């Protein structure tokens, strides 16, 4: 009747492949455990059994895995649907579609699905950027080593710009510094945090930022670096 | 009445499902223990129950591994609570916000929540840095090959400025020396230790240094280096 039911959306194939497959194995289990009933070689009916079970168990740990990690996101929530995932560890970044026992449906930022299964969620890192607060800006404006007397006041226009920009959280950290010096260029970091966590928003801030931060630098008479070299001819 | 508690924040379908499984793990291992009180195959049953939770083992081995770990952690305490935290082996690196008995909690510096199982502390090398002491100034100062008759003087008066210098450690390490040719530049070595941990001190004294650095070099003659080439045209 399992069959009959199976058939509806399959084929007589496999339906009939997996008929003597569940058939098998649901009579040699009390085979098994009937045959000393019978009373039948008990202990080679035991070592048959083991053998049997014991290559079954070392084949489906891959899959009890999936299953109880499954039951572990059931209870321990690390994520939850519509939260952006990803790891640093394995490309997994999607927002989550639907959990399940086994897997999971992600939908990637292609808008493509992802199934992928529970046991990696029991071995690996996850970050939950959906959870977030704030969003990071981070840069490194590349001056040049003519510009080096301009590097304080810049740094401190900078500075006070970001400091009264309305985008930015200044709760969080706020850094410019000149960190190091690098082939062609001086290198001043930026390190800031955004109070949204939208995309765009996000985004527009940065934009204006660094339009701000060129029209800085082009101000107090420095300009960026390209890469730079010396060419001794002969 | 589990089933009912967990009804309140789920859904239907997996809490009966749920239902299903823990019911039947509740039936098979009292079936297992009573079936031969009842007297019916002891050791076929016996090997069902040794099959069965072998292969549970080998799958649950990857929790019972982060649940064991989060012991050892919750009495070895290698890290604590707001301690930055780094693996040279894997990445991690946030400020630890919650431990648990699987899992923990981590805010990276983006301000995320990362979500670390147990299991990897008790393989891997973990760095506490919010523990230091001092924090660590590290630079190459390219030089040109023009300027090797200037290259002890320079040294000298850096290491000078900086065993001059406030903010500096100089109980700790002080290495101010001309360490490699390299192509295109003579690379002088700087590490230093600031006495800080914090890292916009550490940022502004790096600062600093390097532009007193660039002072020097810039007085003394010399000028740094961009890479270079010597190009024989035809
Ligand atoms: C380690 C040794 C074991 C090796 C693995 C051998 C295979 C084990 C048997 C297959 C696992 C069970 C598959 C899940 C479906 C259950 C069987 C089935 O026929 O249901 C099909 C059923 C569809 O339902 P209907 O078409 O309406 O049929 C109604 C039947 N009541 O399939 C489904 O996938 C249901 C939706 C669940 C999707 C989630 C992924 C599957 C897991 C489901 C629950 C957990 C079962 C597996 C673990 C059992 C642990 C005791
Ligand atoms: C190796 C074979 C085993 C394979 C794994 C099969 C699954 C095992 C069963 C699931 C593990 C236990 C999950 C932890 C929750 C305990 C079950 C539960 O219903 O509590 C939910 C409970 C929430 O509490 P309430 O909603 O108020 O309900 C009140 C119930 N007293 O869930 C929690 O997570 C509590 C907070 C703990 C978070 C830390 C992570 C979970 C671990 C908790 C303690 C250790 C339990 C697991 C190891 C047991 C070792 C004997």
């Amino acid at each position: 009747f399992e069959k009959q039911q199976i058939k509806k959306g399959r084929d007589i194939t496999s339906a009939r492949i997996m008929s003597r497959i569940i058939k098998i194995t649901i009579i040699v289990v009390l085979v098994l455990l009937y045959g000393e009933h019978f009373g039948m070689s008990l202990s080679g009916l035991l070592t048959f059994g083991g053998i049997g079970g014991l290559a079954v168990g070392m084949a489906g740990k891959d899959i009890l895995s999936n299953f109880f990690s499954g039951i572990m996101l059931y209870f321990d929530r690390p994520f939850s649907i519509g939260d952006w995932i990803r790891s640093p560890d394995r490309n997994i970044e999607g927002t989550v579609a639907e959990i399940g026992w086994r897997i999971t449906k992600i939908t990637t930022f292609d808008n493509r699905p992802l199934y992928v299964p529970n046991s990696l969620f029991s071995s690996i890192s996850v970050e939950n950027p959906g959870r977030m607060t704030n969003r990071r800006i981070t840069t490194t404006i590349g001056l040049r080593y003519e510009d080096a007397a301009k590097v304080g006041v810049i740094v401190e226009a900078v500075r006070e710009m970001l400091k009264n920009h309305p985008a930015i959280d200044q709760r969080q950290t706020l850094l410019v510094y000149f960190n190091q010096f690098a082939d062609s260029s001086l290198n001043i970091m930026v390190y800031c945090f955004t109070k949204t966590t939208v995309w765009a928003e996000w985004l527009a801030a940065q934009q204006d930022v660094y339009l701000k931060i060129i029209d800085i630098v082009q101000s107090h008479g420095a300009d960026f670096a390209f890469p730079s070299q010396t060419l001794y001819m002969d």
